[PDB]
């Protein structure tokens, strides 16, 4: 299984949601820095939550249809307030292109899948999601 | 055919290339000066080992030697306007053992790719007279 990343600090301890069958919501808490991620998804029969990151921020629901995959995830980390964070964070569809969410610019990166698709997150959480990383499948 | 290709970073000029995926990247060679010009890459395809050549002429060479059980495990550069071209201006490699480059003294808006499991076999992009874009397969 193929895991890119993760992009970010290192403040909190470590997050692995593991590959998922397929990528039903992700729901982003972001306010000057992006505080946190809430991912549903079917596994192996089981409809499932997970949240990362810690709580508060006004979230917004990326909802991913049949057709619809995570294709891309651009975001920029930086240094808030002594600590190293995602200071935006940004997902694209083939159908659709969300955000970036977060106001505190940074260290950007781009990660575009030209072939394949993004099916899970591991990464690094604490107050505000620290880092955050992806699983990759076709 | 269940291919993994995460890229392109670059411009959006200059013809495409794919190498598709190798069963062992042999050495990776590239041409930088201000900026990078090109990649030579060698490889074992199926049975053969050819080579294949992207990006420009000119520039220093410079060649990556792999050790059998070396992987090129991360790649990071830049890229931004050099002479109203968008190209890789900034290009770095690193395998499980060393960590090369950063080639090209050009620099502009980043990327990266850490791959914390995983690696790289084979290259896609966009070519010209530098390399304006370069993308990757992944596989584990
Ligand atoms: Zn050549």
């Amino acid at each position: 299984a193929i895991k890119v990343g993760a992009w970010g600090g290192n403040g909190g301890s470590a997050f692995d949601m593991g590959p998922a069958y397929r990528i039903i919501s992700v729901k982003i808490f972001s306010g000057d820095v992006v505080d946190a991620v809430d991912v549903t998804f079917t596994y192996y029969g089981k409809t499932e939550t997970r949240h990362f990151g810690g709580s508060g921020g006004t979230p917004h629901e990326i909802v991913l249809q049949e057709g619809e995959y995570l294709v891309g995830m651009k975001g920029e980390f930086g240094n808030y307030h002594g600590v190293v964070v995602v200071g935006k964070l940004g997902f694209s569809t083939n159908k659709k292109s969300y955000g970036p969410f977060g106001n505190t610019g940074g260290t950007p990166f781009s990660l575009p899948i030209a072939a394949g698709k993004i099916s899970g997150f591991f990464g690094r959480g604490g107050d505000f999601i620290d880092a955050i990383g992806v699983y990759l499948e076709p």
